[PDB]
């Protein structure tokens, strides 16, 4: 029903509402941020073409857009440089709550919280 | 030279390694690998054009690669979730050595637990 998938415009959405709060938090070397814009704007390019081959769905969206999050947990948890895991972490978790609000009105907890899960996942391999 | 995100000939290589692999498991359906391939396509494009353009790096490779492997793995996520899971394994391992000279069960065992939280 209502979530950042329904459409590739709120899908597209997401990932840019999400960069933009990134930067803001401060958390982030620029490096990190242009291997973020990287990593979102070929998941975007991704989106746009399985959307125009029209056997393209909300799950299939919901797949890229965990594959972005998952992304963005894996720069958060093995590039150095900026801030210590924990306050990366919280930032990433904070970026990605505004990128739902400001998508579907709501936040969600449950994929915040498993971003969390992963990020802590991927630190413990370092 | 030694990882996949070492450079853009060797994270390309990486993925065509899995897509051939991921093929011959027969654990996909046609429709899944049809997405597979899409995604893979996007990925690799992306970075022929970075390292052209003199936009690459470790960083972006390494990131990119992960989301490859996710994307594999979600768009998996028809047959049973474990026989994916276990076709998704063998591809990995498969591209690894083809691009590495070795398997990485640890890269492996963290696509294993990143199924788990999302399901």
């Amino acid at each position: 029903q209502n979530t950042p998938w329904s459409s590739t415009e709120l899908a597209d959405a997401f990932i840019n509402a999400f960069m933009n709060e990134a930067g803001r938090t401060g958390a982030f070397t620029a490096d990190q941020l242009d291997d973020m814009s990287t990593i979102g704007d070929t998941i975007k390019t991704a989106m746009d073409k399985m959307a125009r081959s029209n056997k393209s769905s909300k799950g299939k969206l919901q797949a890229l857009n965990m594959a972005f999050a998952s992304s963005m947990a894996e720069i958060a948890a093995v590039e150095q440089g900026g801030l210590s895991v924990d306050a990366k972490t919280n930032a990433i978790a904070d970026s990605l709550n505004s990128a739902f609000y400001q998508t579907t009105g709501a936040a969600n907890p449950q994929f915040v919280n498993e971003i969390r899960s992963l990020i802590n996942m991927f630190a413990q391999s370092s």
